[PDB]
């Protein structure tokens, strides 16, 4: 017995859950009057462990409609010949009792793709699914909900309208996601209140909500542990600790971990520092698109829906384009350039596809391509021994732009590094045509970067970073932050140093620690530090604007 | 009838198991009162023969519950409708018995991959494993415990949670592993006090447990082989000696060889010698975050997971990796440079997937990637006619460890020799970007360098080191331990013609050795070995210290 408490985090899918499972089977009668014909398959997908088969059983025990699970694996297991008869007599009962959620949990398993379907019982149980799916076109009010992973695995016959017409891409909870999910299993077990059930949920990136019921039992296995051999005053004094979430979460590893995440970033234009211009900019670029349409309307120009930044390697791009994903209210699919080196060197490109697909999925999307034209530095850089501008990965990132100018809810950004070797094939219109060059901090910045950098992290009054601005001059957004991690770990080395020689005082014959950061870690720092990005390559993007500017 | 006595070396994966088998079975009250679900599947796999079945016998035997084994061979012997049955039926019997450890031996070979599964029945005893795996879900205690080999080759359906939650890699086992696995195979032989039984243990590098047992049956054979031909007299007077555990040992190639050794070094910081600064250094970088975590919370800075040591080709880059992860206690997941010049070779990335997974899998780990960039080296170097500094394997490493900055217990190394080749793109936060310039050594340094390596072999009193260390001026620590090794042959080279020749002189007509080494033989050995780095490399590598300090 679970329910719409029991979900957490998964909240936006869940409400399209809602949306798309009450109303056709609470109130039929207004479905049925107006004519307009509810989604009679819901695909729900996502990675394994995600709480596809809790999403499924939580909506249908509160609609309170006949519920019948359909499991794969057991389909499967039948003799040949009993399996499609179970099937068909599950969607018959189904009928008869049809206020209805059927429920296909692992559909890949059952129907997977047409070519790796090997036996001829798995094609005929596959068609038995499909003309199944398509008699109950009848208004009995059956909705044909089904679990998978990877979309793409199942056999695209069943993605085809009438089928599954409505898909549900339920992802990775975030981070306030992980902390429901963390809520939700630990809710009856008298934890101490020491942990904050918070610090754990914000360091398990990765984590899938499987996972994260795995570490609270790994947890709750480490206090057992801590415990020696009575059977009262065990049970009752066990208390979680935040030291036995720690080895938890040490001794577990994450399973859906490296999948493109699909989250909000947390950078609120706090994170990033100044530059007192771009945040006009990236505002005008898409704020004002989005919440003044009928001007837009009105003067007749198409709003601009990508934007290529390009300037020194390390000034805020990442920074910007979180930020402005943040503002926006809007999902963040970040595309590292080392995965887009992969897919260069990995001879696929399909896999630019499915990335596009379920940035598309997403509606609120930034899809951010950092290293853009990556590919080109790879090979030969500025040279081009390898050939001309084109590339292999870069032509379907522009079929793909160049199909994704209709969506209109997806803004793209471009994070190139090298804006020389940019394929002028993405600065056209319906591509990443608005160019910002986002430049090196200035001194009026600088300030604003150390404070930002500074921020969550205690701080001396005697350091003044005016000075500090102007002693780095041409140094780069990643090079200050360097000088403020630098200085950070000079000063943990003395203060560990200086506990360390007090407890071994301590314990010796005889039976404040600095617990900041002062001004003389700054400049040690300092000494080491230098500026990354040399005056030619500051030159070199200048030259660049000039051609355009 | 066996037991944790017979169990050897598998202490930290046999202490994983004992957690995970006992409390479910022998005190099941307290987790159903808690309501934490316990593990239900328990998936330990490795190289063949490494006691996989020994160890669930054991763990079984010692718990004292209900035990069934299953062969996924004799599984799949049964005709078809058979196999199904059979394990429909032992599941059923294993749940009206259920304090209960199922253990489903090969488990590789009843579930297959997806797509490896040819047959149509081979699919349908897949999916009975799984709906059984899914309907065991009940308050009943059965563990379904399985042994694998290269748990990548079962279905991947098995793997999600819920049938196979926690995974335990039994790995080879280490030297004092191998001890006591001689110790356990070799306590009934009434062998002879001369041998040690530790002497073979060290040189039976990548052995495995059933390889042990072989050499010790092979040894006792041996034994007999000495003996001719009585009952009592012969099997009475039984007496393997050291010379037949050294026979067996040249006679019995390992099978679970050139896997990579999740096995902790045994350098201690002493096989290195001095260098006086990079000790504290490495300390600072990967003692001090795990010792108090509490300061690096408190001034708020992200330690950093990655270092790459950079210098002279051979100065001590192994040896400070070792020695490093020795004082951690950690596991060192060594990874030479030629295995992935063979990775790039091969076309296959999804072997360094595995890598990474193995490395996760062992939970303090050292990750070392010795010559790094090696790749770059294969691809015309320093000219990079092939292309840009970016390679195929260096960007799934990429990508891999961009995934493994959350771990936080899994410490990544590089020691490239050639930084000036290095991608940049691995110099960046989350990733190796740390950089220690390990050194030549100093005239302070190479008398400790040669006391290193002189260490466990006799030397006389006459040998000066100090001389010797300032007449080895640019010399590298290769060049020191070289010129060790050719001092020590030449010595013993002298001492077997002694022999040699007092042999023959005793045999002859008629009828000390020098058990030391002089400084005629270091004198001997230094007019033939030169120093192997130029000034030009030195001078090379300051300047990438200077482009950085
Ligand atoms: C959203 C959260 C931040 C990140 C992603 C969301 S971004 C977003 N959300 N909504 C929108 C608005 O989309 C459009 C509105 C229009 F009026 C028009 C028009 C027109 C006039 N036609 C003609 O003359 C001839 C046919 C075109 C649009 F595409 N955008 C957006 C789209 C493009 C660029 N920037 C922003
Ligand atoms: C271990 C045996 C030797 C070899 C392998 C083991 S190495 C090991 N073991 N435990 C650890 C500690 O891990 C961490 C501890 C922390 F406090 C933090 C933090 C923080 C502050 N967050 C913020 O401000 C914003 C979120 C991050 C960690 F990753 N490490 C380790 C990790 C990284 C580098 N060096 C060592
Ligand atoms: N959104 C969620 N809310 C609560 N629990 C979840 C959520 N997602 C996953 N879980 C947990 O993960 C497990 C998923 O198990 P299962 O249903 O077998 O896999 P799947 O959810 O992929 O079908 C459940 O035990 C559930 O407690
Ligand atoms: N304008 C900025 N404000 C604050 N931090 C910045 C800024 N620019 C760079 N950084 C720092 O640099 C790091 C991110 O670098 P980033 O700008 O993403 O590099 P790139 O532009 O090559 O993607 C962050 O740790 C951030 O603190
Ligand atoms: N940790 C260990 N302790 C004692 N013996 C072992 C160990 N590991 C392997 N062996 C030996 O290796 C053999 C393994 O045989 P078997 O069980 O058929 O293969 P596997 O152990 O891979 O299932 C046993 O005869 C056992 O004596
Ligand atoms: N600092 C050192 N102390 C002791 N031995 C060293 C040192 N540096 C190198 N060696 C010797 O060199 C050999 C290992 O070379 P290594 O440093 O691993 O080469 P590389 O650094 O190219 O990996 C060992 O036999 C070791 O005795």
């Amino acid at each position: 017995e679970v329910g719409y408490d029991d979900i957490g985090g998964c909240r936006k899918q869940l409400a399209q859950i809602k949306e798309m499972v009450e109303l056709p089977l609470r109130h039929p009668a207004l479905f049925k009057a107006i004519g307009v014909k509810p989604p009679r398959g819901i695909l729900l997908y996502g990675p394994p462990g995600t709480g596809k088969t809790l999403i499924a059983r939580a909506v249908a025990n509160e609609t309170g409609a006949f519920f019948f699970l359909i499991n794969g694996p057991e389909i499967m297991s039948k003799l040949a010949g009993e399996s499609e008869s179970n099937l068909r007599k599950a969607f018959e009962e189904a009928e008869k009792n049809a206020p209805a959620i059927i429920f296909i949990d692992e559909l890949d398993a059952i129907a997977p793709k047409r070519e790796k379907t090997h036996g001829e019982v798995e094609r005929r149980i596959v068609s038995q699914l499909l003309t199944l799916m398509d008699g109950l076109k009848q208004r009995a009010h059956v909705i044909v909900m089904a679990a998978t992973n990877r979309p793409n695995s199942i056999d695209p016959a069943l993605r085809r309208f009438g089928r599954f017409d409505r898909e549900v891409d339920i992802g990775i909870p975030d981070a306030t996601g992980r902390l429901e999910i963390l809520q939700i299993h630990t809710k009856n077990m008298k934890l101490a209140d020491d942990v904050d059930l918070e610090q754990v949920a914000n360091e398990t990136h990765g984590h899938v909500g499987a996972d994260l019921a795995a570490l609270c039992s790994e947890a709750a296995l480490q206090a057992i542990r801590k415990k020696m051999d009575i059977d009262a005053e065990v049970m009752n004094s066990l208390a979680v600790t935040m030291d036995d979430f720690r080895w938890a979460l040490s001794q577990s590893n994450p399973s859906a971990l490296r999948e493109t995440v699909v989250e909000v970033p947390q950078v609120t234009w706090e994170d990033i520092g100044g530059l007192e211009d771009v945040k006009r900019e990236l505002q005008e670029l898409v704020q004002y698109p989005v919440e003044h349409p009928d001007k837009f309307l009105k003067f007749g120009m198409t709003p601009s829906k990508g934007v290529l930044f390009y300037g020194p390697p390390g000034c805020g791009k990442t920074l910007l384009a979180k930020a402005i994903a943040n503002e926006c209210q809007a999902n963040f699919i970040s595309i590292k350039g080392p995965e887009l080196l992969t897919m260069w060197f990995g001879e696929s490109e399909a896999n630019v596809r499915e990335i596009f697909d379920k940035a598309r999925q997403a509606a609120p999307c930034v899809l951010f391509f950092d290293e853009l034209d990556s590919i080109a530095k790879a090979r030969g850089g500025n040279i081009g021994d390898g050939g001309g501008a084109a590339d292999r990965v870069i032509n379907q990132i522009l079929t793909e732009m160049d199909g994704m100018s209709t969506k209109k809810n997806v803004f793209i950004i471009g994070a190139t590094n090298r804006p020389d070797i940019i394929d002028p094939a993405i600065l056209r219109p319906g591509r990443l045509d608005q160019l910002i060059y986002i430049p090196l901090p200035d001194e009026k910045s600088r300030v604003a970067i150390l404070k930002a950098n500074l921020r969550k992290s205690p701080v001396a009054k005697d350091v003044d970073l005016e000075f500090l601005a102007k002693m780095t001059n041409g140094f780069s957004g990643a090079d200050l932050t360097e000088i403020c991690q630098r200085a950070c770990k000079l000063a943990i080395r003395e203060s560990i140093e200086s506990e360390i020689r007090r407890e071994r005082e301590r314990q010796t014959n005889p039976s404040d620690p600095v617990p900041e950061i002062r001004r003389d870690h700054f400049e040690e720092a300092m000494r080491f530090a230098r500026r990354s990005v040399s005056d030619n390559d500051i030159r070199k993007y200048e030259m660049f604007a000039q051609t355009l500017q």
